């Protein structure tokens, strides 16, 4: 069964025991004459429960009923006390449920019971999930923190509600407050709970408690992207030194951004970000002045230094494949099957020769420059987990299945030599269509070329092979056609249908009017020819080409914004991604440091403004 | 004569009668004084009556003239039961002219006086067609509930209107209120009419009384595109049973949507409803959480499976045709007409063979596969009527024409095996290419594919053919004289004009740039060729194909939000009929049904919100 039809059960079995129970159909309807007098004689045993497993409490607080519920904890001491037991619902108790309700006088008597603060919902219907509507966590004080009652908040700290607990996931009560979808009804919140930190807490700030997979609440909100409580959390890290007429020049912290440590760098968990709202960080004014202070002064001279020694190798790689060991044909068997064209073989011969040496320098330049593209692309295959790595789109994209099925091939061909192999233009055929379509990656500076190959790649996944399914019939339906025709026919006259592989080919190349239409004016052609080929040039030729067309030109401005967006912020993850690389001897760390003119030892940047 | 004339006759002869009678005059002009004394003496007897055949009160109704009227009652007792004879104007009596008005004190003086409020108005310019501004109904409520005026509508109540009185179509007082454009405003007269409802006729709800052709007014709101009234009936059959902070579980009823009929399925009229409106009642909140639950989890994975047994099936037929029984030419007229290209042409021999026999069980399996297409689509035309199937465009469209007519020729070659006929080339060549063109019938699951193929359709109709209407003339006037310079000529030199069948074809051919400008450089062809030329490739080849892709360009941006408003209204289509088809034992009925957790017999669906 799906779990979507088993919570289905549950939730409409419990109806069932409500209306069967004479005590439990009284608390819904707030009938308190009759919760008065069942209540007299043997006020029932309170395992007497529903199928999740509540006592009358829960279904008297699951509705707003403040009168019968009074009524219930008066004649049960220990009702506050009780959890469910459904394996969705488990541990939810009435305390949980009445905050939910934003119901005021129930949760002042509840805590006036002592009821327990600190209690689990560790239930499956309580967990994030792309199926479960809401997700607030476990603790109480967490429930009513997300539905933006403040007052149910501010009493339950009064009580003893730690801030600093954790759910199964990690997530505090500051994480929990960043996932929520009401994005600017929460920073009125998280003023409030800051003001009820203890300050004696050594564990440093709240702001910095880290999650299970490591994000603290001022780098997941980055992740999230949630320009909202990002400008909030920055204005406790900035300094106005000055203002000046218009001018005020502000300072800002710059920490938690040189981010400095092994793999949690907060540039990199935002271009990273699956979400899409991530790409919207990167023009916040601390950041976005820092990321094109990055690139302008040393990310772009390095990416053109690096995109000329790709250039000087690929053009030392296809001057040593035109130059290759061809002898003689020292046969004559191309003699037997006119048919044949072939000629002159291959040797082993890069020993005894003149200009062969040259070119074995030439090839030793390209045998070791295939083996550091795999040192360079193997290990950064793990860190990010080899299935995330090789469709980001920004992160590289598939410019890294292209660049290790090139370096793969000029090790193929070494081993096709020294054994002396025969088909050796099979793998120098593959590296050279796809050794050049990867110099096309080093458009990623360059604003003029930009945005442009990323529109390439768009429809190259979207647009073509959507037009592709559906032509993979139509050149299956008349190439098989026209074999039928032509299959009496001599091949000697309008032969480009002589066998069923190159029936497809033909037919193929008739679609873009490669080929032109196969007519020869002297001979007659069977009937059924002309009649099968005047539907072909209206179905394949007038249009489907010219729809595919009309289909490329109205996906192009709907992605007209969304391609600009898109190549700023793949400057940034092409300079994040070199700082890893370039050893320290180049690039000195960004940002005017702070220990000479003391204050700390905390690195900034100076931005200044313009009041408009 | 059109009919429209003929009313206009009949309503100016009306007026030409009341210019010349005295009594007639002053009713309209309200001349109380004149029509004090011109009844006086001798009080005209009225079957004095103007050509359509009405009363003096009908013409004093026809005016807001309340003093005029009341004289004339007085006078005579008998003018409130006399009906106007004209064909377009049967029955119309004074009340149902009085209630249109809106004129307060006329109705109530000629409900004083006893008027029938029972009686029919059954002429020729009361019923509904597409040159009546109104379709009202007959009996004078449905005239008062119509022109939104309240206070008439329950004067009639009072005195013995009856709300379930049916007209000549079947339509009672709520069928004709869902058929009124001013929409919004018969919302308020829904409610009002309920009120009055007996509750004592078990006739089983007014909201459930059908029409002739089988509508109840809950499933005519539908068929008519009425998505503010389908939200109104919804009202009553939806429960509401927690709120949790922003969320709300409401449930709704799902019986007069889940119609297990045998014909009248809610879901089908819509659907298949010539109305451009109806495509907006498949996005309403219980019912896109419908035909989303449907799709996602059973009608998604049964027409995927049952879309590669028909590429299996098609790459089971093709590879029949390329291997069928062709000899070795036995005979040597191909000498004579060296013209002639042809060879070896066919044989009995199924039987005789090693490879002919895997060849035949490839051949029943096609065989016995394009009957199993027959008694599929023929048992369907008659349901909808041979003219609505072939041409919905979402209810299939023009994919039935091209699997019935690739399912009939592969029975002709059967009858063309088996009796030893010559020409099998020409059906196997017109299977081919409708048989392939006919798998892009399952690009209608498929998001990406989906969209994409409609837009082949809207092409192929809208505009490629009033593109073809003006260029069977140009290819007609440049090849009519092509073959006038070429007639003198040698045809063995610069002869693709030799007769004048491809004389047309040639030069359908140059149109598209496919063949070549056809010139030959060591011979002299005539002076008047090169002029016919220079202008045959500025308007066929600068001008007519680089405007048609302009055409193309431009009448796709037009249709943007339009094929994906009709691509979720055709994987519903697909959807439901799917579920005429496969049997019972595929699934389930859809939603969670209600006699385990007592309520009732109905079967429910649940939707929970979140208010933002």
């Amino acid at each position: 069964q799906d779990w979507e039809q088993y919570r289905d059960r549950v939730n409409m079995l419990q109806q069932e025991r409500i209306r069967d129970s004479p005590l439990l159909q009284a608390a819904k309807e707030n009938d308190l004459r009759l919760l008065k007098i069942l209540l007299l004689n043997q006020s029932c045993d309170f395992q007497q429960r529903g199928a999740v497993g509540e006592t009358a409490l829960h279904v008297a607080a699951l509705y707003d009923n403040l009168e019968a519920a009074t009524l219930l904890m008066e004649a049960a001491p220990e009702l506050a006390k009780e959890p469910a037991l459904c394996e969705p619902f488990v541990g939810q108790t009435a305390l949980h449920i009445a905050v939910m309700n934003q119901n005021l006088n129930l949760v002042r008597a509840l805590l006036a019971r002592g009821a327990s603060v600190s209690a689990r919902a560790t239930g499956a219907a309580f967990r994030r999930s792309p199926h479960n509507l809401i997700y607030y966590g476990e603790h109480p004080l967490s429930f009513a923190a997300c539905v933006g009652s403040e007052e149910i908040v501010r009493l339950l700290i009064e009580h003893g509600a730690d801030i600093r607990a954790q759910d199964s996931l990690g997530n505090t009560v500051l994480h929990i407050l960043i996932l929520q979808p009401n994005k600017t009804f929460a920073c009125q919140m998280y003023n409030l709970l800051l003001s009820y930190d203890e300050h004696s807490d050594h564990l440093q700030s709240l702001e910095l408690v880290p999650n299970h997979q490591g994000l603290t609440p001022f780098k997941l909100a980055g992740v999230e992207g949630n320009t909202v409580m990002f400008q909030h959390l920055m204005q406790k890290r900035k300094h106005v030194q000055w203002t000046c007429g218009p001018l005020t020049s502000t300072l800002y912290d710059l920490t938690e951004i040189d981010s400095w440590g092994e793999e949690l760098s907060f540039l990199e968990l935002v271009v990273s970000s699956k979400k899409r709202e991530a790409r919207q960080i990167l023009e916040q004014t601390p950041v976005k002045e820092l990321v094109s202070f990055k690139w302008k002064k040393y990310g772009r001279p390095y990416f053109c230094v690096l995109a000329s020694l790709y250039i000087l190798y690929m053009i030392c790689f296809t001057t040593c494949c035109i130059y290759r060991p061809l002898k003689l044909r020292d046969d004559n068997r191309t003699d037997p099957r006119d048919i044949t064209i072939l000629q002159q073989k291959l040797l082993q011969e890069a020993y005894v020769t003149h200009q062969d040496n040259i070119r074995l320098v030439g090839e030793l330049v390209t045998v070791t420059g295939a083996v550091i593209i795999l040192l360079l692309e193997i290990p950064d295959i793990f860190r990010v987990g080899a299935s995330r790595y090789f469709g980001q789109t920004i992160l590289g994209g598939p410019f890294h299945v292209i660049i290790i099925t090139y370096a793969s091939l000029v090790l193929l061909t070494m081993v096709m030599r020294l054994t002396n192999m025969n088909g050796e233009v099979v793998p120098l055929s593959f590296a050279l269509v796809l050794g050049w379509c990867s110099v096309m990656y080093f458009a990623r500076g360059f604003q003029m070329l930009g945005p442009f190959t990323i529109m390439i790649q768009k429809m190259i996944f979207g647009d073509l092979m959507r037009f592709c399914w559906l032509m993979a019939v139509v050149i299956l339906g008349f190439a098989s056609a026209f074999h039928i025709t032509f299959q009496t026919e001599d091949p000697n006259n309008l032969g480009e249908f002589s066998d069923y592989p190159t029936a497809l080919f033909s037919t193929f190349e008739l679609f873009l009017t490669i080929i032109d239409g196969p007519a020869n004016y002297s001979v007659d052609l069977p009937f059924m020819y002309c009649i099968t080929y005047a539907a072909f040039a209206i179905i394949a030729t007038l249009l489907m080409l010219n729809l595919f067309i009309a289909m490329m030109g109205d996906t192009h401005w709907r992605v007209a914004q969304e391609r600009d967006e898109l190549w700023r912020a793949q400057v940034v993850a092409t300079t994040v991604m070199l700082e890893r690389k370039m050893p320290r001897f180049l690039w000195p760390r960004s940002g005017i440091c702070g220990y000479e003119y003391g204050l700390g030892d905390r690195w900034f940047l100076r931005v200044e403004n313009h009041h408009d």
